[PDB]
């Protein structure tokens, strides 16, 4: 019988300063933050409706560089899905991507981990990561691709909506 | 692809004056209906969130009182089946609504619900366990209801559209 | 802001009162006629009460418990409790100075946040008093709210007041 | 030009303790208030939707016995439509509702003002006011009847978004 | 009296590859679709509140290229409003958009049938079509014009809310 | 006592054409509009939950250049203000500092919630560099949000954001 909404564990990694932080409080508080206020861990909550399903999200800020690495591992265990942001600006960003998901592969002992790749901060001029490379890139991965901006709200539901898809999908 | 919200497909049937159609009133415009408005044919819609998937109800509202008929029973994915529990004769009439959606259907397991309206008035004539024993026979669900107090109203239509997800 | 308010409820009172029922009524729109003895089952619902919204978690118990660690531990993670009893049924209404005792001591408090409910008040066979439960619950400093799980009267109202306890508390 | 949703000023009338606050206050917070706290006068507002159509209800709860007689005119001149209440063991509060209604035409001087007739505390068992008087009564007025319990909630929503249908329908003229 | 919430009757039409069924997915899914599928006819449904009433919008996204004419004579009759949608990148597609009203004005035998002019893919940098163009073209139509993103968002809900306004100024 | 949601009720200032209508516009209507109407007066509600929490949104849309009673009458009424200047107009960031100074000295307060909205950020014509109006607004110890009628960006925030701030003062 059922007891309540389905809850889905989310969890957004990426490079220090891909704006991670922003995209989840876009998300939560409709809010774009301008300051860069360095993650250790957050975690929140919203109830939205996809595809006609309740869904809880439980969605977990961590920090770009993770220093006790126990620490991430933990989360990468209990994650069921995985946000893997870099900044469209960012060179170095994009190049840490494969490390990010060799990492959560690697925790979870599978292929088939409910992932999006996302580049970020696509309102600014300053663009160096081609969007043809990204699409390759998760095109190799078998995995989604979007590019997002926490500042207009381009694509931010969307990455998450998509990724609890990707949940749904691979459950299923 | 997801292209909008499941549609269920409910039908109200049983004798006339059960309260097939203060049952539905009440349900989507939150309205008794004191008066008795013999019904022709009326559909009414509402959308819902029944654990946690939202719905849209798509609810055909009968004569108590025969092509139209078997059309109806064509297209219905549930059906309510209404007696009320002072109107003995309502009751005696259920086996028949049973009997006609089956073979207009050509099935033996049709998503149904059992309902025994006017729980709110005092001349019982239609025993609680009888009906219950008739529902068990049928395995089907069985709730009492009032269109006047509510009592059991959203319960009985959301208990439908459950019976009609276990069947799909 | 994180994410919304979430308030832990748990739902106590003697075997049969009706405790599952007024949960399941919460959360599905369902009244359960059958009478399947809980252990520990866990609920979980958005609502808005008062123009905030809230997650409720609620945990159901057993009526019909001994004296158990586990049940103290998951008990010590309520913030408020429905002590609840039949109007029908003395003897629950007579345990739930158990239950507060309990909640008392679990919680390590005299001030705990509670509703007294008194539930099945669709039936003719009351045998508990309106009047003596309001003045229990005064006795005790809680709201008092009868419900039936039946035709659903109060029940809405006997979670979202519990969370205006807890609210208070707070 | 849609500025936002369209606002109902209504107006809970009828005699001291038939329930008015209670009616209320089931509507707004969902809980039944058990004690008698005589009200001088209260607002409260709510959004709901009422045949597919958004709204904002504004609703003055009133005293039984209005002291000050200009304070009364004010909320009846403001107000577009009327619950008159009495309860149904009390039949001087049913008695009153001629009074109530005739006080409503004279302030806002009219013959026409969207009203509906409210028999509350249909939960007890001692009832003085047969259902069929206050339909007679409600029929000679042309206003719809509806009965309430603000401790089951029965009729409490239907009381509300009736009012409002019938203010929809003098506005519609 | 009210038996449920008014439906609504939504084509969208215009020149293969302007974004049509995009621009549907966006408002359906809120996902961006990156890849181009070419339609043949696809229906969605969902429920919004517009200017405070509760409408139940029924869109029928349509083919560019419709060989079968009598299939498309038959979904003009039932549409109570379409969507013209041309890309602004794309002048062609612009200079196209008298055709598809001149079908639907032929079929419904009416001067005065709801439609908005949309001009989709307003996120691209190459624009080809100006906008003052296509507000006079509107106008010389007695029609509003609205610019969309269906990647950005931009205009989606603004483009299908004014189509139901214009349906119930015509039924008002 | 709860007696229905928290109302707030919020003014929308600046000077003439700075796209405080296409503002409002699209926060209830969800609606560009593209054309220039000058306003008189016009007040909008819309019920949103911001943090959790019901509010009911009671929006005055003012006139760019005003009858200075009806002006100090709508400061005085007005719990916060979006200061609006258009991203493109100097002089509309110039004339911030007035609105500014005419609401502390109606309120006879150095602590009004608002929020200072640089609109039109869509546009490529840029006069009024992001870093002035950041300064400007931590100067005065509020908000800077840059918006889009058009394209929506900023809206809801800059609308939220000042009913946090009232929030914030009335505590
Ligand atoms: N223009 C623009 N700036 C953005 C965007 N997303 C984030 N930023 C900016 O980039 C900076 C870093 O953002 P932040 O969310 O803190 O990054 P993070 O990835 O959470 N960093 P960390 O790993 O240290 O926790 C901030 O100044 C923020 O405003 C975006 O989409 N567009
Ligand atoms: N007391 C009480 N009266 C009820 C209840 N349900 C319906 N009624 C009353 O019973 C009468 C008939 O109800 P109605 O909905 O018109 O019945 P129906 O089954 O739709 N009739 P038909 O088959 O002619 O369309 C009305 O007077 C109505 O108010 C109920 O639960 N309790
Ligand atoms: N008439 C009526 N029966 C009720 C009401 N609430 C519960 N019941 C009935 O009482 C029986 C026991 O209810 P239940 O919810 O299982 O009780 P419980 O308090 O959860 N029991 P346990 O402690 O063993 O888990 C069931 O048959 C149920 O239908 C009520 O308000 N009215
Ligand atoms: N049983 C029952 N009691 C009710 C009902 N409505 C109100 N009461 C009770 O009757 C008493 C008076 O209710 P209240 O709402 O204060 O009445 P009022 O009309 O607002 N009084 P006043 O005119 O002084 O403000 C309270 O004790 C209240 O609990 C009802 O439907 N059922
Ligand atoms: N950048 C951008 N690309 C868009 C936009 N809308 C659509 N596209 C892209 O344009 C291509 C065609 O879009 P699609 O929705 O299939 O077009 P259509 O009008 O439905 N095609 P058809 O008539 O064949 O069915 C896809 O690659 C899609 O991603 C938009 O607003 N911006
Ligand atoms: N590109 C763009 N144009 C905008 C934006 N906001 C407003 N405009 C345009 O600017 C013009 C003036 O906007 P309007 O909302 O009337 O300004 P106002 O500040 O309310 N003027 P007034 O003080 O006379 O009432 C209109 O043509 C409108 O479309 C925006 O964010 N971007
Ligand atoms: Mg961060
Ligand atoms: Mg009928
Ligand atoms: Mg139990
Ligand atoms: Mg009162
Ligand atoms: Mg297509
Ligand atoms: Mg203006």
């Amino acid at each position: 019988y059922f007891q309540g909404m389905t809850e889905y564990k989310l969890v957004v990694v990426g490079a220090g300063g891909v704006g991670k932080s922003a995209l989840t409080i876009q998300l939560i508080q409709n809010h774009f933050v301008d300051e860069y206020d360095p993650t250790i861990e957050d975690s929140y909550r919203k109830q939205v409706v996809i595809d006609g399903e309740t869904c809880l999200l439980d969605i977990l800020d961590t920090a770009g560089h993770e220093e006790y690495s126990a620490m991430r591992d933990q989360y990468m265990r209990t994650g069921e899905g995985f946000l893997c942001v870099f900044a469209i600006n960012n060179t170095k960003s994009f190049e840490d991507i494969h490390h990010y998901r060799e990492q959560i592969k690697r925790v979870k002992d599978s292929e088939d981990v409910p992932m999006v790749l996302v580049g970020n901060k696509c309102d600014l001029p300053s663009r160096t990561v081609d969007t043809k490379q990204a699409q390759d890139l998760a095109r190799s991965y078998g995995i989604p691709f979007i590019e997002t901006s926490a500042k207009t709200r381009q694509g931010v539901d969307d990455a998450f909506y998509t990724l609890v898809r990707e949940i749904r999908k691979h459950k299923e």
